[PDB]
């Protein structure tokens, strides 16, 4: 598929190479985000990642991760030329949480190599949230290998309950996982992908949603929030021109 092929976090499930081959991993100092390839120059993440706005020259971004740990030789390591957050971002509120990282071309133009394990996801037009975050609240390690767990969407009726998250819930975000909790995105998934797969189009994955915010991992009443693809779609095609 040109996108959205698949090879073969709190309650996951390790997610092998070639699982979430789209999946994009971060690294500056000490700090980490993940992230997803939607084009071979361009990964998308979460605005709250950047917030401090590292230089671009001091990011490195890992494609064709399992362990985030382990030197890979099939894996692809990237500089970033440059990064766009999402001019409306509001630390406060986590409106508009959303980022793209310009990849640095190589000598030819060439930047994520296609392969059965590196792939990019395609862009809206059955659903998972993956990382390699904590595995509960207050876990002292982010997780070795890369999890996943199934969530389904949660309605903004749902959501934006009082008992839920109320008035928290502001137009770009979008609720995923259960009011009974136990399954989620967790501390260190930020910026991670909420992929579905789109029936109409042979299952292929599907980003619909950007790991945002939660209040704790997998708390009844408490699903994770993410920022809503569907609704930058405009704005992703504008500024990945
Ligand atoms: C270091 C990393 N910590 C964070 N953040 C600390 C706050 N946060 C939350 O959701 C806050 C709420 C928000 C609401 C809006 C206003 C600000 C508080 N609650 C969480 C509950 C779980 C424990 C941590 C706090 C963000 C997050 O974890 N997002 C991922 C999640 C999705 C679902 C559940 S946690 C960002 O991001 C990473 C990072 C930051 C900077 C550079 C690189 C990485």
């Amino acid at each position: 598929l040109s996108c959205g092929q698949r090879l073969r976090v709190v309650g996951g499930l390790v997610a092998l190479r070639g699982a979430h081959p789209y999946i994009a991993a971060l690294y500056w100092g000490h700090s980490f985000c993940a992230g997803s390839l939607i084009a071979p120059c361009w990964v998308l993440t979460a605005a709250h990642c950047l917030q401090d706005r590292p230089a671009p020259e001091d990011l490195t971004v890992v494609l064709g991760q399992e362990r985030r740990n382990h030197s890979c030789e099939p894996c692809q390591t990237l500089a970033v030329r440059s990064y766009r957050l999402h001019e409306a971002f509001s630390p406060v509120s986590y409106q508009h949480d959303l980022a793209l990282l310009r990849l640095q071309e190589d000598a030819d133009g060439s930047c994520a190599l296609l392969s059965p394990y590196v792939q990019p996801v395609c862009l809206p037009s059955l659903c998972q949230v993956a990382g390699w975050g904590h595995q509960f609240e207050g876990a002292e390690e982010y997780a070795s290998f890369l999890q996943e767990a199934q969530v389904p969407f949660l309605s903004l009726e749902r959501c934006s309950a009082p008992d839920v998250h109320g008035s928290s819930i502001l137009p770009g975000m979008l609720c995923a996982g259960f009011l009974e909790g136990g399954t989620d995105a967790c501390q260190g998934d930020s910026g991670g992908p909420l992929v579905c797969e789109d029936q109409a189009a042979e299952r292929r994955l599907t980003l619909q949603g950007i790991i945002s915010w939660g209040s704790g991992c997998g708390d009844r009443n408490k699903p994770g929030v993410y920022t809503d693809v569907a609704y930058y779609l405009a704005w992703i095609r504008e500024h990945t021109v």
